[PDB]
């Protein structure tokens, strides 16, 4: 079934539910996951409102871009041209700028097909919104199958040459509750090499660095709690994980990572190179989630896309986007219960 | 009371009606007012959804900017400096380039005072958004009260020196039917020049002219078909009238212009300085409205505003604002009955 609701601000909540009783929920405020439950449990982070959004923090499980994560000095080359976006965090362009793609309404519209749902989000980013040459028609579609599989599909073309490489903001907690820790969740990754950072700016270092055997390998399952014990230099700079994590094999087939607590677990795929991992290592600030106090590592996102640095780490890949190519890319979730 | 419903696209339709029965209502995407009805008849132009506002024509009813009207090769001077806009209608900035604010849904709030229900729409246009210096903080305010008075109120704020000259763009239409012309309406307007036109690409031309006597004179309520029949070059560039009016004497508190139609009159109120007025000279396009195909003529606007070319007749005006400054504008538009003995045929 489907229900669509006010959200607030004259946002509007889409809340599918397959056949399995599931349900997933978004908003065209930023065309963000809500919320994801089973059985009555929440598996993502979520506020109850739009204006928690804008007052709380606008990231979780927006979609964010037109660049995903830090860009040094908010500085990019375009065709040989060096071009300078908002700087809204320090002297560097964070997930776009202020008030980026994930604080606007975007139109949409759902298509129902049966055993999937669609819900497609559309958005205009004018031509030197924030710095980013354009205009870029920008989409992105969430879907919700009765397999438990919610993907993320987004597609984009803009009118010049421009950069692009968007992510999905969702955070994942398996206690179902933000005052819980995810020390005590499994996690699997299919990556033997990370985007070290330079300090607590969060700017590239500069090298790629290989991880076999150390607190990082997740090549192998093994709980959370080890990484975050760990006394890497690199952990410890940033209290957790805040980290690009390069995948050994690319391609949509592969699972590239899965998160598990008990009999459930949640696999990831995607089509992009890297996945950014980020264990909401907000120490003490205490943020409310459906009245509970969120705790330091009381949240891990799985932002699959092209790597942040790669304006210092070309190896990393490159985002630009020439004027008349089709963006795309795929990202999904899937959902299993054991049995 | 005070309703509202999904208007498609993810917009919303918010409806308001008052204590005497009359009926108007907006939608949050482009701010945007899309029917006012008396007694069942609609006063202004409107569609059924969001989705004809995008495929027909997205103007209509809604809030247009950062700059109202066109700008000369989209090229302003901002404290000193040049600055070239999205050029949208050939090397022309027109209503704030492609897919400007019109096109955008807005948040919004409604605050119910009673007598009056005012719905607060907002949106962020960001920094070099279309070439605009930002952020600006954007708020459009439309309120309608039980005096039947549609009211409204522009504020924003700018991050940067910028430029801002919003409107509104509704669409009158005294017959409640887009096929029929509005030639048969009576139209009083307090003004006493016009600025021309240089051609066909519709810039202004450099002077402001003397309208007084004329076929545009309206300074004493006479039927549009006057203007309408005219052979003044002007109204022959633009077949119809598509200018800017400047008022005799600015103030809020002065009925700049009247629009009457038998038993109904329009009242405008402003504190901006001009009135741009376009008679939807569309020829046969025949946009449908309602399932009514709309007819050359069939439709008049009053957007109040700093005139366009103020870039070229630098007496036209001031547009610039400059950081952290306030910028505010009021705009009423109402409604009332009998107010005088309208009784004509065409
Ligand atoms: O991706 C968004 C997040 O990035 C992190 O590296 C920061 O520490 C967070 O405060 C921020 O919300
Ligand atoms: O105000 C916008 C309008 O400008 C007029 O001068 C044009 O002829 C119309 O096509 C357009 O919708
Ligand atoms: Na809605």
């Amino acid at each position: 079934s489907i229900k669509i609701r006010d959200f607030g601000l004259g946002s509007d909540l889409i809340s599918l539910t397959n056949k399995a009783g599931v349900t997933i929920s978004f908003t065209n405020l930023g065309a963000r996951i809500v919320d994801w439950q089973k059985d009555g449990k929440h598996l993502i982070l979520g506020f109850d409102s739009a204006k928690e959004y804008l007052e709380k923090d606008a990231y979780p499980g927006a979609t964010v871009g037109p660049t995903a994560g830090r860009i040094k000095d908010g500085l990019v080359k375009i065709s040989g041209k060096d071009y300078i976006l908002n700087q809204n965090e320090g002297p560097q362009t964070l997930h776009g700028g202020e008030e980026s793609i994930h604080t606007k309404l975007w139109t949409y519209e759902v298509t129902d097909l049966g055993a999937e749902v669609q819900v497609k989000f559309s958005l205009v980013s004018n031509d030197g919104t924030n710095g980013y040459p354009g205009k870029i028609e920008m989409s992105v579609t969430h879907s919700f199958d009765d397999d438990n599989k919610w993907k993320i599909h987004y597609e984009a073309i803009s009118d010049k040459d421009t950069v692009f490489n968007p992510t999905g903001h969702v955070y994942f907690n398996l206690n179902g509750d933000a005052s819980e820790s995810v020390e005590n969740h499994g996690l699997r990754l299919a990556a033997s090499r990370f985007v070290p950072l330079k300090d607590q700016t969060e700017i590239v270092r500069g090298d790629i660095v290989d991880i076999k055997n150390t607190d990082l390998d997740f090549r192998q399952e093994k709980q959370l709690s080890n990484a975050f014990n760990s006394n890497m230099e690199q952990v410890q700079l940033v209290k957790g994980i805040a980290h690009p994590f390069l995948l050994d094999q690319l391609g949509l087939d592969k699972e590239q990572a899965r998160l598990t607590l008990d009999d459930t677990s949640i696999s990831v795929f995607t089509d992009q190179p890297s996945i950014v991992i980020f264990t909401a290592n907000f120490g003490d600030l205490g943020t409310l989630y459906h009245e509970k106090k969120q705790v330091h590592h009381g949240g891990i996102t799985f932002e699959c896309q092209v790597s942040p640095g790669s304006e210092q780490i070309p190896e990393l890949g490159d985002i630009s986007l020439k004027a008349g190519e089709k963006y795309q890319a795929t990202t999904i979730y899937s959902l299993h219960t054991k049995l």
